[PDB]
């Protein structure tokens, strides 16, 4: 499954939702300017997925100790380095 | 009680948790550098609370359509402008 659009500082992050941009060395931007770019993903035909490890309920580790779904992010030890 | 520590671009944000910094016109920074000072609240012996309207489970509207508790943020219509 294709990875979602890249985003944020130095394009070092990937989109996890229409308005969620994360990276292991960035943390997560939720609804900030850095994640505006992620709104483009929804006008793209194919499905995308960011992150590798499944966590929480339908989410994916997006950053150090952080688990995100396209709807939000929460703290999750399972996502620690 | 008092609002939590200021954070983010030009002190416009407030802390909703150890690694959560949000502002109405900024969105939320979760685990990003912008939220680093937020972990300092932990050292303050007085209780704090940001946001004005409660939402979700122990959360508070932190930004346009976004609800955050000290350990996460999710899209929440109740928190819409
Ligand atoms: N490419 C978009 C839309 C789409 C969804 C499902 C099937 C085909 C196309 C997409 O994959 N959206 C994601 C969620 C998402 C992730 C990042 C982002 O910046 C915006 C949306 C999905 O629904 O799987
Ligand atoms: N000052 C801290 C610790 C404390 C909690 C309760 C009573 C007395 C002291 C604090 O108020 N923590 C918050 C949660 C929080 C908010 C913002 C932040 O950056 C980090 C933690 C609380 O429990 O109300």
């Amino acid at each position: 499954v294709r990875t979602c659009l890249p985003c944020g500082p130095g394009g070092k992050g990937r989109c996890f939702g229409p308005s969620i941009c994360c990276g292991d060395e960035l943390g997560c931007f939720v609804g900030t300017a850095e994640a505006l770019r992620c709104q483009e993903e929804n006008y793209l035909p194919s499905p995308c997925q960011s992150g590798v490890k499944p966590c929480g309920s339908g989410g994916r580790c997006a950053a150090a100790g952080i688990c995100c779904s396209p709807d939000g992010c929460h703290e999750d030890p399972a996502c620690d380095p």
